[PDB]
């Protein structure tokens, strides 16, 4: 597995990704408050997601983009973490949405991954 | 209108593009033989085309990418001109297919524009 510290809106978070076969496991944790948001996504779900943005990606390609954003080893992919306030403005209430932002010359695509609160 | 000389497989061609409202006009000409291939595409057709590749583009964005490839002012878009031999291998007989090749970090997309022989 891969585990990195990543800063979302000033707050360092612990992020864990697990890719095993055709399923993607993701965990975001605020260590100070012990808050955790976790999501499980299979290849079918991911491809439905990327297709809906009009910028399709294979599941294995999406997972690599996700890792490249996390390790900050790629210039076109980045991460953000949105609350429920950010989404209803864009369109419990403890859910978070990890956004994979794909920025290239003629595209800016947002791939949203919903992470229920734990 | 825009008119540039562009080399396809070693042969310099004359290319003319005309964007007027929501229709795209394209002409490729071999001056030595006076051969011309011309295509007319409306915004609806272009968007059906880009959507089918899984990498959607708005009509006005597609036209700009097309011009950037022609003037060679962009690092992600390039052109090629395919005959009917190249396509049946990939899958009258005088038709040509202008391919807009979109190359970014996690995508390589081919947008094919069919140009009937004149």
């Amino acid at each position: 597995g891969l585990q990195v510290d990543y800063v979302f809106r000033g707050v360092e978070h612990a992020v864990r990704v697990m890719v095993s076969g055709q399923v993607l496991e993701l965990e975001v944790e605020d260590r100070m408050t012990a808050d955790q948001w976790r999501g499980e996504f299979d290849a079918g779900f991911i491809e439905d997601l990327t297709h809906k943005t009009g910028n399709f990606k294979q599941f294995n390609i999406f997972c690599h983009m996700l890792e490249s954003a996390l390790t900050q080893s790629s210039e076109s992919v980045t991460l953000d973490l949105l609350t429920y306030t950010d989404l209803e403005s864009l369109r419990l209430n403890s859910k978070r949405y990890l956004i994979l932002i794909y920025s290239v010359e003629f595209d800016r695509i947002h791939y949203p991954l919903p992470l229920p609160y734990q």
